[PDB]
């Protein structure tokens, strides 16, 4: 019984990065969207797209995913992440807001993710799925137009 499917929106937590808005999707080369790392039931991964103007994709462990509703969740995510931060500087980094080009990308991503959330599964899959030209990842022409 899978928690997510292609088109579902999630927040992803990767070490060294803030919680990021994402959408579960199929890996363009592997053609799967979920896997068991080492065939262990506890190490399930999902393939996700990271929302923003500079797109990326990755296999993220399900344990590092929280279903996405909106930016309102973000404050509590940082708080829960800082609660178990093994350092005070590590807790300061998590509670402090995002800066630089990363902030710009994160806000762009929140704008696309909240639009995707207001859409149905098939509408958001048709609009936000990355277009792949051989080995190049491109943003959907419409999404690229709305970003820049
Ligand atoms: C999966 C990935 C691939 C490559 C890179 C990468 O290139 N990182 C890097 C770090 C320092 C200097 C230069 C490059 C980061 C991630 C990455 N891991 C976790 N998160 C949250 C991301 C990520 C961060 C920002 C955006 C993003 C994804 O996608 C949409 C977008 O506009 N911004």
């Amino acid at each position: 019984l899978l928690k997510y499917n292609v088109g579902d929106l999630v927040w992803s937590k990767v070490s060294g990065y803030p919680w990021w808005p994402c959408m579960v999707s199929a890996d363009p080369l592997l053609h799967s969207y979920t896997k068991l790392k080492g065939q262990k039931k506890s190490a399930r991964q999902y393939h996700v797209q990271f929302f923003g103007d500079a797109p990326e994709r990755a296999w993220i462990f399900e344990k590092s995913l929280v279903a996405f509703e909106g930016e309102g969740q973000f404050e509590k995510l940082c708080q829960e992440s800082a609660k178990q931060a093994p350092t005070k500087a590590e807790k300061i980094k998590l509670l402090k807001p995002i800066s630089g080009k990363l902030r710009a990308q994160w806000e762009m991503g929140i704008v696309q993710a909240e639009e995707a959330a207001s859409m149905s599964v098939e509408e958001r899959k048709a609009k936000f799925t990355f277009l792949y030209v051989g080995d190049q990842l491109h943003l959907n022409p419409q999404v690229a137009k709305e970003a820049g």
